[PDB]
């Protein structure tokens, strides 16, 4: 299937063995500090250890500026928060770390503090220098589908075109094919019905020739279908993980590592991965 | 998709709206009685009500002779147990009832006591008169794939051939096409690796032109893949339910109605059912 492994500093991720589980770590900020506090960093570390024990292969770390909060915050603030988290987790948890940012300087500091993968919800379109950061450090970058509108002509054809535009930015900066990962940006810039249409047609992304990460965990469109609140979306998230693996996804990004890691492993066995 | 509904006495099941959820009710026999006791029947009724409240569309009722126990028991004994259960559940729970038996006389009594669907784990091969019972009463019958050996030449081609042999028995008895449902008999007469091979190739059953029920709930092969005991197979069962719906199954037979009914409903929305 894939004729290379994803190279991640001291770690290596095989793309053929198994669906790779990316566990989500959102910062719980301490009031009274701008970052690096005991309660805040220790909560991150404990959470990353639990996700490791439950089957995570990557730990995805996000500051305040990114999902789910989108706090308007300066890069200098975002770095006081994320850097301490990355330093502690990387030392204490033996797994590659992705940094969830669309900001080039936040990416550059995170990698220096120990992060191995950039995860960009804007696909190098909000800050094209992030791809130069990726190129220099020679790390994998995940380019997610996103736009500032939902005026689509043809949902899937436009997603592929938009993702191409990210690939071109990355490649023009020096990013090697082997360090490109794509993500359909489910739950971004899409109506509920479009999110479902994209799930139904996900296998089309594979024609671009890159590994695909699916990130649907606890998203609004699941609530829209099941009419359930965020804490009762486990089964709905599971359905999307399974349909994703069936349609060829190499990664899933999830909050509930124990459960989705068992679902992934069952799916892998069924489809023959 | 389907140009008829499944007719079930006062109930009607649409095959195009949604994946139909069949909730499993295994009898908990009272010691000291051969059947019809308060504790035993009331436990059945309470369970069928819970499964109704959680989203079941059919209640599947099984005596001692069938799965998971396979107790060697006379038909006259099996009827003292199952009939009281069917009478009480049908009166108290407004949903069609399937009877899980391979015995023609057990089928005939269950239907008379109120059962609407025969569910035969031997596909009319253990007792061909069950198809005559189905034909007379004009009820749906589910013909499951089974054999007394795993000497397969070509797993899937042989499954289709064997299921045909059931269809022919049913049709020769007077069973109308619209009352035939098929089931791949996952977890029967197959090695773990064959159960996974059958899951991977399930869509092949659709060429026979009948609705397909998938029944994988808590089965051994899930434990084999995940190395987990029967009570920790929810996620693994979920994976099989999702892959089944994706591959065209019209029914799933499950123990955990709440969870699998949310997974089914998410899948339906994604695939456009």
């Amino acid at each position: 299937k894939w004729d290379y492994d994803l190279r991640c500093g001291e770690y290596t991720l095989n793309l053929n063995e198994k669906t790779l589980i990316m566990g989500i770590l959102n910062v719980t900020p301490d009031s009274f500090s701008d970052g690096g506090s005991y309660n805040e960093v220790d909560a991150a570390v404990r959470h990353a250890k639990e996700m490791r024990d439950e089957g995570a292969h990557i730990i995805d770390i996000g500051g305040e500026s990114t999902r789910p909060g989108f706090a308007k915050v300066s890069v200098e603030e975002e770095i006081k928060r994320v850097v301490p988290m990355i330093q502690a987790v990387s030392k204490e948890v033996k797994l590659p770390i992705s940094i969830d940012t669309y900001k080039a300087e936040v990416a550059k500091q995170a990698i220096e503090a120990g992060a191995h993968i950039i995860n960009d919800i804007w696909g190098a379109k909000a800050e094209p220098k992030i791809a130069e950061v990726a190129a220099h450090y020679d790390v994998p970058i995940i380019l997610m589908h996103n736009r500032d509108n939902m005026n689509y002509r043809n949902l899937m054809a436009d997603m592929i075109a938009d993702l191409y535009d990210s690939i071109k930015i990355a490649k023009d900066a020096g990013v090697r094919d082997e360090n490109i990962i794509l993500d359909p940006g489910i739950g971004f810039a899409k109506t509920p019905e479009q999110n479902l249409e994209a799930m139904r047609n996900l296998e089309q992304l594979n024609v671009l020739g890159y590994p695909v990460l699916l990130g649907t965990s606890r998203k609004s469109f699941i609530g829209h279908v099941l009419d359930l609140p965020v804490e009762e979306r486990l089964e709905g998230t599971g359905a999307t993980v399974c349909l994703g693996i069936e349609k060829g996804c190499e990664f899933v990004r999830v909050h509930d590592v124990k459960e989705m890691s068992r679902m992934a492993k069952m799916m892998d066995a069924m489809i023959g991965k």
